Formats: structure tokens, sequence, C-alpha cells
């Protein structure tokens, strides 16, 4: 019976068509947000969209590019066209190249960063600009464990999810005048279908014997604290990094 | 509309007669949990019970001092009586003397460290053991932003905020696999009723600049993020130190 | 009478013609190492150079441009040149504009990006493998207390900074085993040359009540650190960030 | 060729007659400190004067029990008999029992705070006040990797380096004007005498694992932060907590 504040708003979820943007949107909209999911995918958007609409909620689909700062400026107008912008979720991500910092393509480095990092910031401008304007909202920021610890082999992401949290404090301090609250969520490994796909069962218990609860968490998990977050309950919530992780980070 | 999935369980609140802890008290118990409302103070921890009662919810006061660890075990008992304890918020505290470290009287450190940390501590043991026994829970131990930073002439308090993160880390990693989750939150300067009592006009404004939000915090505002940490919906959340601060460690 | 275990070996300084750069090149020279100086300014890099030869010391300058992984890759190759390359410093970097988050322009937000982050991964590629194949080397990367805390109006920048963290993280967790170790350094405000000239008295002033030394540190003093932390007494010590911030990030 | 401006200056070293405290005395009188070595067992300490004073350099010691608060006064009376008191290295500490939370001792609680946290605590009383007279001077806390993240069984010592972060925090802030510099040392896992000795091979393999650099460390390294942070060099170093650790909090 978890209710949320976010009722009477619209909300921005990026890369919502999937995955933990996909829940963070259902969640989002089970408490009376009218959610705009956006993604390059439009059919994914869409699927989410209808899923909203057969749960009983209100959402509309946007596909576009994100590292496209016009896009982030589209996505605004079409969340405020639904009612006035209050939450932004820019979860949006890639995972990049599997290499060492030495043998890391640039091309990979330089996309990763685009996606993971800029991308996030190019959104941010229209969203603390609409929210400011109309009296206050949250922007939640989906970094990772990773944006506080490293990984062998995922130096760009590591790079970019660290950037996020100093992205994240900037804001909060800029923008606090204005009642925009900006938060990052750092998951630990959480099981989409695409991880489930990805990882054989010998790398999976690798990846579980890192969390201290023994298994990888679920996208609803991730998706209850963002929708705390970016909820009138989190009223004095900014600036901060809150990991859902499963003690990952806690050894 | 906020709700938490916190039914059908017992929820101990330490220092439940007052501030932070009694809106903590106030917040479980109107989502469905059996409070019970600890506290040195016997009738304000039952001016609490009488507030969750006639809101329409359940709770029971126990009175004593967390720093005999008979009475945490008795805590405990009581808890478990109205329903399962599956959740603990050790919130009971004070501030000590003012004092810079060279100055701080021996026994004025020695009392935060017993009521601050140990007494925290000597409450885990029996709530650990009982969780662990039914199945898991959530304790929720009461930080500061001055688990992280400094404040100068307040160094016991400090010291005693920043012990409890590590508390949190060892037992958060002992008990995960008996599904027993500890956090710790990190409140900045929250507006109870005996910080608005302590602070000048003046001394109140000094405060409010510190917080990027330009105002200290609401009991209300805490509660509704320690009410989260205890449901069921932060299931993935463990180990982990979430800060309740306006921006104030942002800079 | 300060001496470090830096000797018979080659270093690479970036930046190192002017401010913390200048500095960290003298140090590492006046404890025998040969420092590559490596600026845009060739004046300023031949400058340092002619200083170090003037104290008994090795140098070369090489003049160039870091956002060139061309640069790199020739910087490594200088170096290795003078003697077997085990010490790294990427210490070049930009101040970019000031701006709220919303007004960012977007070519500032990448070029502070570009040259504070992307060029430090680009000079850590050569670097990192002439390291390991040399058995071993250290790799100081010139972060800031913004590294961990935000300042308002400087988002670009203290986000490249946060993301120098993780890099370091990363990289320090893939070449441990080849016994090149990779740290950063988070310099708080350092009143260089270049500051004392910027700044207005009363923003100096400022700046001073931010630190609990109450006063701006010297170059000399980031200088030391990062000498120590590149020597072989720093055996130990990788993937770690170092504050030299006078208490900035302490409250 | 390592040498550190520590001359012409006395230091305490608690703790001093073994292990990390030997090696800090040794690294200390090296470069010329007059090192008052500490410690429980008398014929310990006066083994590390020897071997000082047989390498040319200037030692006492004294036996005494840090926890006796009479005992870190004494022991800042007999350093500044040898030279003015500037440098204080808090290293004594036990281990504990090794228990959950839920089935540990309160007496090994309390005596692992008590040592570990509180007799730091009462030596730096006497310390604080004599540097602050003295001009100023250096203070290093013994922490611990276990301050900044947890380890199953050892609830008590996490605790208590946990809060050594806090305490150097505010001491730090408290006594910048005075020049009295306050830093916490993180060590990973060392290599002491007793750690050789009560580790399993088996035991021993696993904790290399967990340090990127695949070793456990030798006392020397940790002794080279610890004279760095305690000289000249760091004078712009203050409240902040340094790591040598092999990368083991990096992951
Ligand atoms: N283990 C995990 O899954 C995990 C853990 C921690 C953090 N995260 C973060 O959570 C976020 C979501 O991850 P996920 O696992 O659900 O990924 P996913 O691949 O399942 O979903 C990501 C979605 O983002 C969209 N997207 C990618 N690039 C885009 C762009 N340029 N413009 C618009 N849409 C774009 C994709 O189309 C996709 O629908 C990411 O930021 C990721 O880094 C994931
Ligand atoms: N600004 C703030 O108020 C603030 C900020 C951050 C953290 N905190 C933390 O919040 C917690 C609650 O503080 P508060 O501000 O609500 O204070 P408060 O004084 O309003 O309430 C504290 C309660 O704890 C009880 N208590 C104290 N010692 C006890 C003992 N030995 N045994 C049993 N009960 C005891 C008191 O009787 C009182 O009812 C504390 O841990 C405090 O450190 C407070
Ligand atoms: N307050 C401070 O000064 C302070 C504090 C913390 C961190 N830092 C960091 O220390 C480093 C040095 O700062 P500083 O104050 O000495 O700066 P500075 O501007 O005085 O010197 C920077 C030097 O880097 C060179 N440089 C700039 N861009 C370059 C490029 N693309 N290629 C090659 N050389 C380039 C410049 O020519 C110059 O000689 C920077 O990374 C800065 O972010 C500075
Ligand atoms: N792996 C490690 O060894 C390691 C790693 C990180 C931190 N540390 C810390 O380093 C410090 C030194 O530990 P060590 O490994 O060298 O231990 P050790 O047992 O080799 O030496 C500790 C010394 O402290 C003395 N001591 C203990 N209690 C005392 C008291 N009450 N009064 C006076 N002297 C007392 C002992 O007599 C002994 O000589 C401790 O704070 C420890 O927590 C050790
Ligand atoms: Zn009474
Ligand atoms: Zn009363
Ligand atoms: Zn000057
Ligand atoms: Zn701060
Ligand atoms: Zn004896
Ligand atoms: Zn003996
Ligand atoms: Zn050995
Ligand atoms: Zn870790």
């Amino acid at each position: 019976m978890a209710q949320y504040d976010v009722a009477d708003r619209s909300a921005i979820v990026t890369g919502g068509g999937s995955g933990i943007g996909r829940a963070v949107a259902l969640t989002l909209a089970a408490s009376g947000a009218a959610v705009l999911v956006t993604d390059l995918n439009e059919e994914h958007a869409q699927a989410v969209v209808a899923e909203i609409e057969a749960a009983g909620g209100k959402a509309a689909a946007l596909a576009g590019d994100v590292t496209d700062p016009a896009f982030g400026e589209a996505s605004v107008a079409a969340a405020n066209a639904l009612a006035p912008l209050k939450i932004a979720v820019n979860n949006a991500g890639i995972g990049g190249e599997a290499a060492t910092v030495g043998d890391y393509s640039l091309d990979s480095w330089r996309k990763v960063i685009e996606v993971n990092l800029n991308a996030v910031f190019y959104g941010m401008q229209p969203q603390l600009k609409a929210m400011a304007a109309n009296g206050g909202g949250a922007i939640v920021n989906m970094a990772s464990i990773l944006g506080s610890v490293g990984f062998a082999n995922s130096s760009a992401y590591v790079t970019a999810k660290h950037a996020l949290l100093g992205l994240t404090q900037n804001a909060a301090l800029e923008y606090a005048a204005d009642k925009v609250r900006v938060v990052a969520v750092g998951p630990g490994f959480i099981r989409t279908p695409l991880v489930e796909a990805n990882l054989s069962a010998e790398a999976l218990a690798f990846l579980e014997g890192k969390h201290a609860l023994g298994r990888l968490g679920e996208p609803e998990e991730v998706a209850s604290l963002v929708a705390f977050l970016a909820s009138d309950a989190a009223s004095f919530i900014t600036g901060s990094y809150h990991l859902v992780d499963g003690g990952y980070t806690a050894q």
C-alpha cells in the first residue's frame, strides 16, 4: 500500500521505455503523476504508456535522444502540456565498452560521457528553469554504486556516474532558493531483463556475492526510492546521494 | 497522501516522546505500525501514544533509560507483544556540553558517547536477534549531518554520530543474510520545539544560512524518510547513510 | 629538509608552466626526478625548465595541448627519453565560466569536461602502459575540494573534478597488479600568483573564511603532498583521494 | 632518501612499542624528531628507544595506559621536556572480540571504545593545549579502512575507527586558528608481527585478495604517510582522512 505525494504534476522519466526507467514511470504514474516517458525507442516508450493506462494512470510517450539538447527542451514542453512539470528522473544511460583505461576506445569513452553525464546536464537546464518558474520540484539523477566506488574495465561508466554526484550537488546549491531539489540515486546491480540475459549463471553468482543481501536488486526496489525522493515527503532532501545497493558499498 | 508499507508489525521508537522521535512515531502509526514509544519521560511517551490512538492508530508507552541494556531488552519484549518486531528507530539522543575538545569535561564526553552511541548498540542487540528470528526487518539509526562533518564545540556529539555510521555498516553486513536491514539517517538542523526555544532570532538566521534551502528542517520531513527506510519498499536499502539536510553537506 | 624518493626516473607534469604545476615540477626535480614540463604556454614551460636547471635539476619542456591524445603520447615518449617514466601529474586545468547550471554555456561545459576530465584520461592511456611496461609507477590526478563538494556557479568544474575520483579509482584497480598507483589530490583554494592578481580583496577574504586555517593554501603546500604520493614512500597508497584543503571539507 | 621536516620538536607516539607505532617512532626519529615512545609495555617501548638511539636519534620511553587521562597529561609533560611538543600520533589500539553485534560482549564493546576512541580524546586534550601554546603542531590519529567501511564480526572496532574521523574533523575546526592540524590515517590490513602470527595462511590469502595491490601493507608504508602528515610540508592538511590501503576502499 505504498503511495507517494506526486499527484497534480507531470514527471519526465528519461530512458523510461525499459528496466529501471520503466519501473520509475509505473510507480510515479500509480501515485497520480502525469508521466512523460522519453526514450530512443518509440515503441518501448509507447508500451510503458499503454501499461500505465492499463493500470489506470496518465502518461504520454516522446521518442528522441537525450544527447540532443533540443530534445530535453521538447521533453519539458511535452510534460508541461500534461500538467505542471515538478519531477524529472534523468535515468537514460549506457554501459560502454568492457576494457582497461589503457585499452579504452576514445569513441566509447566519449559516447559514455555524452549520454551518462552530458545529456543529464542538457536535460537539467530546461528542467531546472521550468520548475523554478512554477514554484519548485525535484530532479532525481540516476547514478550508481559506481558513482562512489570503481569496477575494473568500466572506467568511462564509473567516471560519468562519479560526475553526476557533483552536478547534483551544484544544481541543489544553485536552485534551493527556488525550491528545486536535486538528488542522486545509487543502485547496486539490478536484475533487469537485459542483465538477466547477459549474465552467465556464474557471473550472476559472483555479483550476488558482492551484495550483503546476497542477491541483485529489482527495478521496483530502485523505483520506490526514486518516487519517495521525487515526492513532497522528501521536501528537505536535496544535494545528497542515496544508495539502494543491498550493502555493496558498506564493505 | 503518503502511506508506507509498515503494517502488521511492531516498531520501537526510542526517544519517541519528543521532537523527531514523536514525528517518527506518529508517521509509522498512521501507516499501521503498532508503535512502542520509549522515552526517559513517561508522560511525554504517554502523550504521543494518546495522539496516535486519537488518530486511529495502535501504540503503547514504555518509560526508561536506553543506556540500561535491560531496558532495550524490555522494549523488544513489549514491542513483540503488540505484533512481531520488524522496525526499530534508535533516535534517543542528547546535545551534550558546548566546549572545545581541550576543555570538554570527561563525564560530559562519556555521557554523550553513552547515550548517542553505546545505547544504540545496547538496543540493537535484542532488536537484531528478534528481527532475525521472525524473518527480517529494518533498524534506522538516527545519526546527523554531524555524522559526516564537524561543528565547533560539539566534538562528543560529532564523534558519536560518526560512530553510528560504522555500527550501521557492520550490523547491515552481519544480518543481511537474515534479511535485517540497518541504515542511518542524517538530518540537518531541525526545528524541534527545543531547538526553536534555544535559538535567538539571530542564531536561527545563522543556521538557516548554512542550509541551501534557507530554512531549518521540520520533524515530519525527517519522519517521512525514516518511515520510508523502515518500510518494505526499502527492501534493497541497507548499510547506507541517508542525508535529510536541505543541502548542508553539499558545500 | 624535505626530500622525496623520486630519483632515477622521469616525471610528466601537465600544466607545469605555472601555478600549482610549476610548484610540483620544482619539488619533484629538487628530489632528483627528471621532469618533463608540458604546457600550452611554451615560454612558461621553458622558464620552469630553466628554474629547475638553475637549481641543479634535470628537466625538459614540451609545448602542446593535453586535449590532443597524440600530445599525451608524445609527452610519454619525451619523458621516457630522459629516464624511465614512473610519475605523471595530470594537473592542466581551466575554471570554466561563472554561471548557473540552467544558464551554463554548452560550449563552456564541454570545454571544461574536455580539459579537466577527458584530457586526463587521454594522457593516462600511454602513462599507464609505459609504467606497467617498466615495472610500476605513480599517477597523481589534480582534483579539488570541488571533487567532493559543490560551489555555486562552477558546475562544469565541480562535475569534472568529481569525475576524476572515479577515473582514479578505476585505473588504480586495473593496474594495481602492474604496481602502477593512481591517486587524486584535492586542494582547497590556493593563492597562486594568478589567483592573487584575479581575486578582489573582498573575494579573497570570503574564501579565506571558508577554510578553518583562515588562509588560502600555497602552491608549495600542494606540491609537497603530490611529491610524497608520487614517491616510493607512498608504495601502499592507491585509488584514494587526498585533501589538502585547510579544513574546508571538515565542516 | 626520504626525509621529513619534523626536526627541533618532540613527538608522542602512543602504542610505540610495537607494530605500526614502532615504525612511526623510527621514521620520525630518523628525520630528527625527539620521540616519546609511550606504551603499556615498558620493555617494548625501551627496545624501540634503544633502536632509535643506535641509529643516531633522540628518544625516551614512558610506560602507562592511555585510558588513564593522567597518563596523557604525563606524556605531554615528558615530551615537552625533550623539545617543544609539535607532533602526537594517537596510535595505541586493540582489536576486540570477534562476534556479531547481537552476540557482542558489553565488556569487550566498552573496552574497545575506551582505548580506540576515548583514550585518543583523553590524550588529545593536553596535546591540543600544549601545541596551541607552542605555536602550532600536528596530531595524527590512527584510524583504519574500517573508519569508512565495515568488516563483519569487528563492530566495536569499526565503530571506534568511524568515531575517530569525527573527533579529527572537530579538533581540526576548533584549533586551526592556533595552527594545530589534526588528521586521520586509514591503513588497510598491515603485516605487523601479531597479524602475521594470528592469521592462518588461508585468512591472509583472503585479505590479500581484498586489496587491489594483492598484498597486505608493511608498517613502514603507514609510517611514511604519518611522518609526512606530521611534518611542516603538510602545513595546509587538516581535518582530513588519508587512506593507505592498497586500493581496498576503491571497490
Ligand atoms: N544494474 C543496473 O541495471 C543499474 C545499476 C545502477 C544504475 N543503473 C542506471 O540506471 C539507468 C537505467 O539502466 P537500465 O539497466 O534500466 O538500462 P536499460 O538499458 O534497461 O534501459 C535504459 C533505457 O535508456 C534508453 N536510452 C539510452 N540512451 C538514450 C539516449 N541517448 N536517449 C534516450 N534514451 C536513451 C534506452 O533506449 C533504454 O530504454 C542507467 O542510467 C544505468 O546506468 C543501472
Ligand atoms: N536539529 C535536530 O534536532 C537534530 C538534527 C540531527 C539529528 N538529530 C537527532 O535526532 C534525535 C532526536 O533528537 P530531537 O532533536 O528530537 O531531541 P528531543 O530532545 O526533542 O527528543 C529527544 C528524546 O530522547 C529522549 N531521551 C534522551 N535520553 C534518553 C535516554 N537515555 N533514554 C531514553 N530516552 C532518552 C528524551 O527524553 C527526548 O524525549 C537525536 O538522536 C538527535 O541527535 C537531531
Ligand atoms: N585554487 C586553485 O588554484 C586550485 C585549487 C584546487 C585545484 N586546482 C587545480 O590545480 C590545477 C592547476 O591549477 P592552477 O591554479 O595552477 O592553474 P593555472 O591556470 O594557474 O595553471 C594551469 C596551467 O595549465 C596550463 N594548461 C591549461 N590548459 C591546458 C591544456 N589544454 N594543455 C596544456 N596545458 C594547459 C596553462 O597554460 C597553465 O600553465 C588545475 O587542475 C586546477 O583545477 C587549483
Ligand atoms: N592491520 C593492522 O595492523 C592495522 C590496520 C589499520 C589500523 N591499525 C591501527 O594501528 C594502530 C596500531 O596497531 P598495531 O597493528 O601496530 O598493533 P600492535 O598490537 O602491534 O601494537 C599496539 C601497541 O599499542 C599498545 N597499547 C594497547 N593498548 C594500550 C593502552 N591502553 N595504553 C598504552 N599502550 C597501549 C600495545 O602495548 C602495543 O605495543 C591501532 O590503532 C590499530 O587499530 C592497524
Ligand atoms: Zn515523569
Ligand atoms: Zn513535559
Ligand atoms: Zn603569495
Ligand atoms: Zn561542507
Ligand atoms: Zn614490563
Ligand atoms: Zn615482550
Ligand atoms: Zn612481514
Ligand atoms: Zn568497498
